[PDB]
């Protein structure tokens, strides 16, 4: 069955479902894409930080119809230095305009990062990028940007996966048309494992992961999930086959913890 894509408050729309590309190295970059956009894989998404690009920039060497995000990193942050480094990005991602910009951490210690939304709301304004938000924020930080400058980011990424459902910053989110990306969603292979999820897996014919992947698409929740091994892929990417229920839903929403979180902290990060 074909996949599903979510759409955004400013119009534009992005698959809802697309290939990760954090860690895996610049050389193999290269080479891992082409391998992926052959599976059927839709959008892409690396960050600034993992200094790969590039090789997203020759691996998608004519490849324009699949969506492309990336981050801005926290040293780049300000007005004037956001807008030289999106050009940058573009540069080496090769794809002048882009389709999803994300501020990768607030930082909010270092209070520079309203500088930075506006620097994205430019960017928009030129139609330089497609579509604008962010990587990290809380309600504290989104409320301070919107009130700022007037425009809602489009997305939000953040951490999230079954042992940490950030339903507080959801419930946020949808109530100002703002998507929810996931990150990290597997809590890190936790979950890979987990019997909740020995016994879903089973009853669909499935592997533990898809059973997950898919949670995050009956969610709305653009999930962008990352492997190398093609097996892994085409499996991560094969989750419309199928379908849950709420005795399922309700059931690996059991597996939510207030302590779930594995990550830096957004407010307290220090890099
Ligand atoms: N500051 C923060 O917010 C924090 C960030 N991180 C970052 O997150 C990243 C960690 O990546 P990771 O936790 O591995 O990513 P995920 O949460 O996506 O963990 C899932 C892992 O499972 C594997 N996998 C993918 N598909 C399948 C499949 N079909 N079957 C079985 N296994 C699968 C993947 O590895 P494989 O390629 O082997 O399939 C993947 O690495 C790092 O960059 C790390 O620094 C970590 C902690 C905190």
């Amino acid at each position: 069955e074909a996949q599903t894509v979510i759409s955004f408050h400013d119009g534009h729309t992005m698959p809802q479902i697309g290939l990760g590309v954090w860690e895996t190295p610049p050389d193999e970059t290269a080479e891992v894409v082409k391998e992926a956009v052959k599976l059927g894989y839709r959008s892409v998404a690396t960050a600034r930080l993992y200094k790969n690009e590039e090789g997203v920039g020759k691996g998608l060497e004519d490849h324009p119809e699949i969506f492309l995000t990336t981050k801005l990193w926290n040293d780049e942050q300000g007005y004037d230095s956001t807008l030289r480094a999106y050009e940058e990005s573009a540069r080496l991602l090769r794809r002048p305009v882009l389709d999803l910009y994300l501020i990768h951490w607030p930082m909010p210690a270092q209070g520079q990062y309203v500088e930075t939304w506006k620097a994205l709301v430019e960017l928009k304004k030129s139609g330089r990028v497609k579509s604008i938000g962010v990587s990290n924020f809380e309600s504290e930080h989104l409320e301070r940007i919107m009130d700022a400058t007037g425009v809602v980011p489009v997305v939000n990424q953040i951490e999230l996966h079954p042992d940490f459902q950030q339903r507080a910053l959801r419930e946020f989110h949808e109530k100002h048309n703002i998507r929810t990306e996931s990150w990290r969603p597997l809590g890190k292979g936790r979950v890979l494992s987990d019997e909740r999820i020995g016994k879903i897996a089973e009853k669909h014919s499935r592997t533990p992961a898809q059973v997950v992947i898919r949670w995050h698409l009956q969610n709305g929740l653009i999930v962008i999930p990352k492997s190398v091994n093609p097996k892994r892929l085409a499996e991560n990417l094969d989750v419309f086959g199928f379908v849950l229920d709420a005795d399922d839903m309700q059931a690996i929403e059991q597996m939510d913890r207030k302590d779930g979180r594995m990550g830096a902290d957004p407010n307290t990060a220090k890099f």
